[PDB]
């Protein structure tokens, strides 16, 4: 799949607006992660006794995992696809020492959207939607490869 100019321009609009607080939607995408999708919190070993939501917001070490992960994906989105540096390293991490599922990337994609329909209605409306759910699609699909390559179905 491939995405058009219109479908990237809508996607990095919207990404302007995680910028003016990275860490705080870093923090809102993983508690959704976490409390939708427990078992996901099973894989952070430095995290996995933070159990709610509470707890998770009171650990500034787990709002710097978020920051880390946006920031990188930040970086991705804007490669518009082009973006296979990215993500050899970041797949070769993914698959064979924190072990995450493509399923797992499945659903931080479905938190992400989440929390950017929450606080950016006006930038996040239906065509911003779609345009996200396929370049998080793209990210995935291309993730999945390097799983393959590496030996990992995902
Ligand atoms: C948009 C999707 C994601 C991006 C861009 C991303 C990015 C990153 C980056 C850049 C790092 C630090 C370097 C590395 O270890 O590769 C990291 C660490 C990590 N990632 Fe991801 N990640 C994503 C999704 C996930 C998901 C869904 C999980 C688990 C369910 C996960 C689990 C981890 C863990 C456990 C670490 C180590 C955290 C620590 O330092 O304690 N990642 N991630």
């Amino acid at each position: 799949m491939v995405l058009s100019e219109y479908e990237w321009q809508l996607v990095l609009h919207v990404w302007a607006k995680v910028e003016a607080d990275v860490a705080g939607h870093g923090q809102d995408i993983l508690i959704r992660l976490f409390k939708s999708h427990p078992e996901t919190l099973e894989k952070f070993d430095r995290f996995k006794h933070l159990k709610t939501e509470a707890e998770m917001k009171a650990s500034e070490d787990l709002k710097k995992v978020g920051v880390t992960a946006l920031t990188a994906l930040g970086a991705i989105l804007k490669k518009k696809g082009h973006h296979e540096a990215e993500l050899k390293p970041l797949a070769q991490s993914h698959a064979t020492k924190h072990k995450i599922p493509i399923k797992y990337l499945e659903f931080i994609s479905e938190a992400i959207i989440h929390v950017l329909h929450s606080r950016h209605p006006g930038n996040f409306g239906a065509c911003a939607q779609g345009a996200m759910n396929k370049a998080l699609e793209l990210f995935r699909k291309d993730i999945a490869a390097k799983y393959k390559e590496l030996g990992y179905q995902g």
